């Protein structure tokens, strides 16, 4: 399935998309991202929308 993240950094503003198998994999696909890009701040997870979003 396709799971979606929104990056709102207050310098680092951007989206991206990614495959897994389910959300558990998101986790550590998009917080290893996330890790690369600097980007540390609270996670939240949509089921409905299946779209991840973490806020600096």
């Amino acid at each position: 399935m396709t799971y979606k993240l929104i990056l709102n950094g207050k310098t680092l503003k951007g989206e991206t998309t990614t495959e897994a198998v389910d959300a558990a994999t998101a986790e550590k696909v998009f917080k290893q991202y996330a890790n690369d890009n600097g980007v540390d701040g609270e996670w939240t997870y949509d089921d409905a929308t299946k779209t991840f979003t973490v806020t600096e």
